[PDB]
C-alpha cells in the first residue's frame, strides 16, 4: 500500500476528476446540488470524485443507518484522490439530545472512513449551523475547498460553519482578487507558500519576515508581486511599524492577516532555559496575539477581515521536547478560540491550521494498561465527591500517541 | 516500560511527597484539604507536583509552568504524578486569561511526553464559579494524586463549580451504593464490577443469557447480583427497574454502559447486520438504558451514569465505521444528557479505554507546504465569513493526536 500521488490544484483544471454524488437527507442536499451542479458533474441513480452526505436530517441515533446505506454501495467507486463529505448539524444546536448524540456520533464514521479509504481519497465532516438559511450559502467556501484538489492534505477534520450567509467571489479561481493580505514568516518556507498562495488567489501580500531574512523577503515579495516588510513581530513597535506600511502601499487597510511565524526552542521542560521558554512564547502566543489586537483595534482589518493563525499538532497532541512549542500552539488554538466572538461582531474571523508533516507500546507510559485502570476512572466518576464532575470524556490510554 | 504502580488497600497515595505550587485560587485550599492524606512539601523524590496556573491571567504569564516545573521534574518520583490546575478557559473573564488557560493544554500534554518511570501528567480545570474551599476539586486530584491513575495520562478533567462533601472514607468511596454495570460477565466490566465492590458498591452485574455462568461468576467475586438479560430489548428497563424494585428500593446509584461490541469491517463490504447490531448494543441501548432509568426514577438526585467510548471514537479506526459511530456517540451521549442530568442531580461522564491487555497518516505520506496554504486560502476567502473559530488540522489524518 504505496501513497497516492496526491492531485494538487492547477488553474482551469476541473475540481474533481470524477463526479460528484451528492445524497442524503436534510437541508443542505437541495441547496448544495443547486450550488455545484455547474463546476460539477453531479450524478445519481466514470467514477465518483466526490461523495457527499447530508446528515442533516438524522435526527436521532437509529438514523445512522443512513450513512451506511448510502457510502456502503458506492464507496469501491471512488476515484484517484476522491473526497467524502458528511455535512450534519452542529450539535451543540441540535433540536434535540435525539439529534445532537447523532449529530456528535458523525465525527467517528467521518474520521473511521478516513481510515479505509484508498488512493489519496479523504474524508471531511462539515456541520453547519441550524441557523443558516436554506440557501446555505455560508457552507460554499468550505465544500468547494472540499471538493477540489486544493484539500489534498486536509483529511478526516472537522469544519464548522456558523448561520451566516456568504456571497461568492467573482471568481472561486481568483477568490482573493483585490485583498490586502499579510503574512508573517514569508520569506521561506509555509510562510513563503502561503504568500504566493494568495497572490495567485490574487491578493496583495504585505510579506513580513525578521531583518535577518534579507533577500530572502524581497525575493517573496517579487515572487508574489506584493511587498517585503522586515520586521521582528515581537518588537513593541511591530503593530505600528505595519500599520504604518498598510497606510504606505493599501489605504491604511489588510484584509487578511495570517500569524505563520514561529520559531522552535526544543528542550525538555527539565533542561530548558528562560531564554528558551520566553523567546518560543514571545514570537508565537504573544506577537501574534498583540499584531490580531493592534491590527483589529487601530482599525487596520475591519468587516470582512481574516486572521488566520499557524496552530501546530503539538499544540494539539503535545510533544516530547516541546512544552515552549506546544503551549503556544495550544496558545494558538486559544487566540482562535477566545477571539472568535469579539471578532465576529466585527465582522472578522478567526481560525487556525494545524499542520502535521510537511516536507502496542504507542503510548507515553510505553505499555498496554489493564482493565483495573479503566475502572478506577469510572469508579472515579462514581464517586459521590465527584458531583461537580460531568460531561466529561477522559481516555485512560496511557497517553497513547493515536488521536484526533 | 515502568511497571506501573497501582492502587492497593492501605498504602501511601504517592510514593514520595506532594509539592503544590504556583499561584491562584487553588493552592491553598488544596493543600489545606490533602495536608493529612499526603506527605506535603512546603533530598527524597517528588510523588507529586501540583501546579496551579489559575492564577496565570495572560500569555506572559505562562512562564510560570516554566519557573515552576523547571527546577523540580529532575527530582520527580516512579509513577509521579504531574498535574496542573487551571481556570475553565471559556469561562475566563479575559480573551488574555482564557488563551492563557487554553495554552496549559498543550503543555500538560507534552510533559506528559517527556516524564520517565511511569509518570504521568494531567490538566483540570475548575470553574472560576467553584467557592473558594474549591470543594468539588477534591475527588479528581485525589484520584490524579494516587495509583488509581495508573494509566491515565496527558488528558483534561473538567470539574465544575459544585461544592462536593468528601464520602466517609475515601478508600470505601462508593460505600451503600448501588452500581448497573452491564456487559460485567467478562474483561473491563467484570473488572469495573471488581473495583466497584472493593470501593463499597453494591454491584447489579448485568449480561446477556448466553454469558449467564461467567456473569454469576462474577457476581460472586463481588458479592453483587446477577441480572442476565439484552440490554438492547425493548423490556431492558423495565426489568432492570424491576429488579431495583426488588433488592435496592426501586433506586440505583450508578449506571455503568459498559456493554459493546464490534463487528468489523470496512463499510464497503459492510452488511446490515454487523452495521444494526453494533448501533443497537452501543449506542441506542445505553441511550434508552439511561433515559430509561433516569427517566422512571431509578436513577436520582446524586446519580452517576458512566459509558464506555472508545478511542476508536474519537480518532476514527480502519473497519469501524459503525464502532467508532457508535463510540463518538458515546461522547455525544455524554455530552448532550448532561445539562438535563445536572438539573436532576446526576452527573453522566465517559472513559475512553486506548490499548487494554512522515507516513504515519491515512495519505501515507508527508503533505507540501501548498497543502497549508490552500487551507489557509480557503479561511482567508471572502466567502468564509461563516466559517470561524475553527481550528484544522492539514495532515493527511496524522495517526498522532489528542
Amino acid at each position: 500500500p504505496q501513497p497516492e500521488t496526491l492531485r494538487r490544484y492547477r488553474a482551469g483544471e476541473p475540481p474533481l476528476t470524477g463526479s460528484l454524488l451528492i445524497g442524503g437527507a436534510g437541508r443542505v442536499v437541495e441547496p448544495l446540488r443547486a450550488a455545484l451542479e455547474k463546476d460539477y458533474d453531479l450524478v445519481g441513480n466514470d467514477s465518483f470524485g466526490g461523495l457527499v452526505f447530508d446528515a442533516t436530517g438524522i435526527t436521532e441515533p437509529a438514523g445512522l443507518k443512513g450513512l451506511h446505506e448510502f457510502f456502503t454501495p458506492v464507496l469501491r467507486n471512488l476515484g484517484r484522490c476522491g473526497r467524502v463529505v458528511v455535512v450534519g448539524g452542529t450539535p451543540e444546536a441540535a433540536a434535540s439530545t435525539n439529534e445532537r448524540i447523532a449529530q456528535r456520533a458523525l465525527e467517528g464514521f467521518t474520521r473511521s472512513l478516513g481510515k479505509e479509504l484508498r488512493r489519496g481519497a479523504t474524508t471531511a465532516l462539515v456541520y453547519l449551523s441550524p441557523d443558516a438559511k436554506p440557501a446555505a450559502t455560508g457552507l460554499e467556501s468550505t465544500m468547494r475547498f472540499l471538493l477540489s484538489a486544493k484539500s489534498a492534505y486536509v483529511d478526516g477534520q472537522v469544519f464548522s460553519v456558523g448561520a451566516d450567509d456568504s456571497t461568492p467571489p467573482a471568481d472561486w479561481e481568483k477568490p482573493l482578487d483585490g485583498k490586502v493580505a499579510i503574512v508573517t514568516g514569508a520569506a521561506r518556507g509555509i510562510g513563503a507558500t502561503i504568500a504566493e498562495v494568495f497572490a495567485r488567489d490574487g491578493a496583495h501580500v504585505v510579506a513580513i519576515d525578521v531583518e535577518s531574512a534579507a533577500e530572502n523577503l524581497a525575493e517573496t515579495a517579487s515572487k508574489v508581486g506584493g511587498t517585503a516588510l522586515w520586521l521582528d513581530v515581537t518588537a513593541d513597535d511591530a503593530v505600528d511599524k505595519i500599520s504604518e506600511h498598510l497606510r504606505d502601499h493599501h489605504g491604511g487597510k489588510a484584509d487578511i492577516l495570517v500569524n505563520n511565524a514561529g520559531i522552535t526552542r526544543d528542550k525538555l521542560l527539565a533542561n530548558m532555559d528562560d531564554a528558551r521558554w520566553d523567546a518560543v512564547l514571545a514570537v508565537n502566543l504573544l506577537a501574534p496575539l498583540r499584531l490580531t489586537e493592534g491590527l483589529v483595534g487601530n482599525g487596520s482589518i475591519g468587516e470582512g477581515g481574516r486572521v488566520i493563525g499557524l496552530s501546530s499538532i503539538a499544540g494539539i497532541a503535545g510533544n516530547r521536547g516541546q512544552t515552549n512549542y506546544a503551549t503556544t500552539k495550544a496558545g494558538m488554538i486559544g487566540i482562535t478560540q477566545a477571539l472568535a466572538p469579539g471578532l465576529a461582531a466585527k465582522g472578522i474571523t478567526i481560525n487556525a491550521v494545524a499542520p502535521g508533516f510537511i516536507e502496542r507500546r504507542l503510548n507515553s507510559l510505553l505499555q498496554g494498561g489493564q482493565p483495573v485502570d479503566v475502572a478506577e476512572a469510572i469508579a472515579y466518576f462514581a464517586s459521590p465527591a465527584s458531583n461537580a464532575v460531568t460531561g466529561n470524556v477522559i481516555r485512560v490510554c496511557g497517553q497513547a500517541m493515536i488521536g484526533a
